């Protein structure tokens, strides 16, 4: 009840909700210790700051939008618009010890196109929690719990730890359907009370430590519809930033999917070199000012300005692009990630 068994044998494991290795093995792994799956947490004894980057390994991210370490990040997307693709793109590019993933309410199908994405030499550090559609509702929430305390033993042996959570949406769903079974009314948009009060209850437990940190990225699935999802709001409202990607950039087949205008760090200015900071500055001005060359030669002008900001977005247009595109195989470090950025803004 409420207590789950850990140990360093999760690594490598698919494990369920309440933290149950999933895999059928003849011979059980060692799970010596108990922890409760609340924690008060980390009491402010004494809470620390975000100053070091935390590279994930995707250059529109890591040169444009720096995370840090002990951030909460959150990823905002629609269906498809390629959100497995990055998730993949991070868990095998990201500077992390160890990644405890929960992957909550999608179906096999989807959970096992996620994990093909893992070489094994990534799946040998990760912890997988999964709980998919099928499971009952109490099972996808405590999803969120359980990959959450895992997260805090490795980050308690002084483990960098990235704490991966796909969806916070699916988890406020099943969390929805548990506390309307408790007896909870609908406050705001279906939810009950409980759900809005868990967010920061969760969130807060990711963040740096004296030994070991946790840096946590959240994803909120965005539906193709208008109504207002109260949960991606409150979330908006706590994380350090966020991570945005759009149907118009995938349908231009421009991967990974950010928008940078409506993408944000809030500790990037705190992670990054001045120089850094201003040559992103300028990437992001540039991204935002080109238009497409086709526009004028097709009403026979001869622009150029003499308009300086519009006139070096076009020229450095395939610089700027080849930087903030990239596949799944294009791999770059942060070494390399910054000296790119220089060039794309010079
Ligand atoms: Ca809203």
């Amino acid at each position: 009840s409420h207590k789950i068994r850990v140990g360093d044998a999760l690594l490598g494991r698919l494990i369920d909700g309440i933290g149950r290795p999933m895999e059928s093995n003849i011979v059980a792994p060692y799970l010596p210790f108990e922890r409760s799956l609340y924690a008060e947490p980390p009491d402010p004894l004494l809470r620390q700051v975000i100053d070091q980057p935390f590279i994930l390994g995707v250059r529109a991210i890591d040169g444009l939008l720096t995370c840090g370490i002990g951030q909460r990040i959150g990823i905002f997307a629609g269906s498809g618009v390629g959100k497995s693709t990055l998730l993949g793109m991070i868990c095998n590019g990201a500077s992390a010890d160890i990644i405890v993933l929960a992957l909550i309410g999608e179906r096999g199908r989807e959970v096992n196109e996620f994990l093909a994405l893992l070489p094994q030499s990534t799946l040998s550090k990760c912890v997988l929690v999964v709980t998919t559609s099928d499971r009952p509702a109490l099972e996808r929430m405590k999803a969120a719990f359980t990959a959450t305390t895992i997260a805090e033993y490795f980050r308690d042996q002084g483990k960098n730890v990235l704490l991966m959570m796909d969806s916070v949406t699916r988890y406020a769903r099943a969390a929805r359907d548990v506390g309307l079974a408790s007896g909870e009314p609908d406050v705001r948009g279906g939810f009950p009370p409980s759900v809005f009060s868990s967010l920061p209850k969760l969130l807060e437990r990711a963040g740096p430590a004296p030994k070991g940190s946790i840096t946590a990225i959240y994803t909120v699935l965005l539906e193709s519809d208008n109504v207002n999802d109260p949960i991606g709001d409150e979330v908006r409202s706590i994380l350090d930033g966020h991570i945005v990607l759009t149907r118009e950039l995938a349908e231009e087949n421009h991967f990974p999917a950010i928008d940078i205008g409506l993408s944000a760090s809030r500790v990037m200015h705190n992670v990054v070199t001045s120089e850094h900071l201003r040559a992103a500055a300028e990437c992001k001005k540039l991204i935002a000012t080109y238009k497409n060359p086709e526009l004028l030669i097709r009403i026979g002008e001869y622009t150029m300005g003499q308009d300086p900001e519009a006139d070096k977005a076009i020229k450095n247009r395939k610089l700027i692009q080849n930087f903030i595109q990239q596949s799944t195989k294009d791999i770059s470090s942060y070494e390399k990630t910054i000296e790119s950025l220089f060039k794309v803004v010079a």
